[PDB]
């Protein structure tokens, strides 16, 4: 069970596998995702995402509770930081 | 109170320790309270009382949850607590 974030629509591109816990930006960085990149996850039933548009758990707030094979124009190529939740 | 989290260097409860209540503790004042970074291996942990594990300071990074005695937080979770949030429910 991890979340995985894709870089493109579709479950395309490159992606990158995550625990549980409170990303920055920097620690993103450091785990091989980029900034304003992602554009579509996989979510294990029962876990939470609060994907943010900003550094540091601010900004604009997404949630997601499942697979999102498109996060929508609005959410897309803006996380800068994350949440992920085992409940 | 003597009720408490007590972390440990090594597996299945040994080496040095240190008993912490419940609060959120950053890299240096777990340092202060004489926990070195990437140290911890086991922990014991009264009944209803969380802990929250992070791999970097600041409550950031990957977090393991722990609600019972752990004789071995594994591999993968073994020596990276830089941080800590205890809870007493
Ligand atoms: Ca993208
Ligand atoms: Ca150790």
């Amino acid at each position: 069970k991890a979340v995985t974030f894709y870089e493109d629509i579709n479950y395309g591109g490159a992606s990158v596998s995550l625990q549980p816990g409170n990303y920055t930006l920097s620690q993103l960085n450091t785990a091989k995702i980029p900034n304003d990149w992602m554009s579509s996850l996989k979510v294990p039933s029962g876990w939470t995402v609060d994907v943010y548009e900003n550094d540091n758990f601010t900004g604009t707030k997404w949630t997601y509770t499942s697979d999102t094979p498109w996060v929508g124009n609005d959410a897309n190529d803006k996380m800068s930081s994350v949440k992920i939740y085992s409940t």
